[PDB]
């Protein structure tokens, strides 16, 4: 099945440990469109992507990838069903070079042309990846293995790419590189689902956001809005 909402979350719950972090909270990612989730440290914005990726369980709510309910199935299930995850870390395999690590993306394509397309695609969307393409990895910048990150999940075509703070502790140059690539993805038709402690460049560039504060959302809306609504801003862009 193909979705107008390639993913909706309805009453989430998920609980781990001693705490209930997710309180039955309710998305919904259109195709084609950047949605993003926001709100300060310890909100639950890991763990709502851990818990649709299947790597924490959902005691309650449901899960459904278009239309499809994928409620707490396997993990490496819905990676294949086409959920791709650029997790918090940029996390990329040091050992192998910026080459093989975007090539180990497109493992299940059996592509000709596509993987060959797709491939220059990142060449323009990452100059500085193929600027050093026989280089291994672990020896980039963290922004270049962040980048690098994006890039391997780019080389699966994902039917839903979801990141995790991919802007975490870059240098503001970076951290707006970062936006501008999630925005040129987007306009070759990839859904995203962005989770961002920097809620200005997330909402800058999203279509729609969510806030969540304490495993709840408290506010949602188009981005263009919640910008301009006064407790976002005070609340998570200090105009108070
Ligand atoms: N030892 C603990 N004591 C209290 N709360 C804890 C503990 N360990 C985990 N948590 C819970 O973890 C949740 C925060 O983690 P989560 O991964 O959801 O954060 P996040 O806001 O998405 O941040 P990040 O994206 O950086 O991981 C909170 O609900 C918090 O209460």
């Amino acid at each position: 099945m193909v979705s107008d909402i390639v993913l909706e979350v309805q009453s989430l719950h998920v609980y781990y440990g001693a705490i209930h972090a997710i309180k039955g909270i309710d998305l919904k990612v259109p195709r084609g469109q950047i949605v993003t989730l926001i709100g300060a440290n310890g909100a639950g914005k890991t763990t709502t992507l851990s818990a649709i990726a299947g790597l924490v369980r959902a005691q309650k709510g449901k899960i459904i990838f278009n239309g499809q309910d994928i409620t707490n199935k396997p993990a490496h299930v819905i990676n294949r069903m086409g959920i791709a995850l650029v997790p918090e870390g940029r996390r990329i395999f040091p050992e192998l070079t910026v080459y093989e690590n975007l090539m180990m993306g497109a493992y299940n394509r059996k592509d000709k042309e596509g993987i060959k397309r797709d491939l220059e695609w990142i060449f323009s969307l990452f100059p500085r990846l193929k600027e050093r393409l026989k280089q291994l990895g672990g020896t980039l910048s963290g922004g270049e293995q962040q980048m690098l990150a994006i890039g391997r999940a780019l080389m699966s075509r994902p039917k839903l790419l979801m990141m995790d703070e991919p802007s975490l502790g870059l240098a503001p140059i970076l951290v707006s590189e970062v936006f501008e690539v999630i925005q040129k993805i987007n306009q070759e038709g990839t859904t995203i689902l962005l989770v961002e402690q920097n809620a200005l460049g997330a909402l800058k560039v999203a279509h729609y956001g969510y806030v969540l504060e304490t495993g709840q959302i408290v506010l949602e809306g188009k981005a263009s809005e919640l910008l301009d609504n006064e407790m976002v801003r005070k609340a998570y862009l200090g105009v108070a």
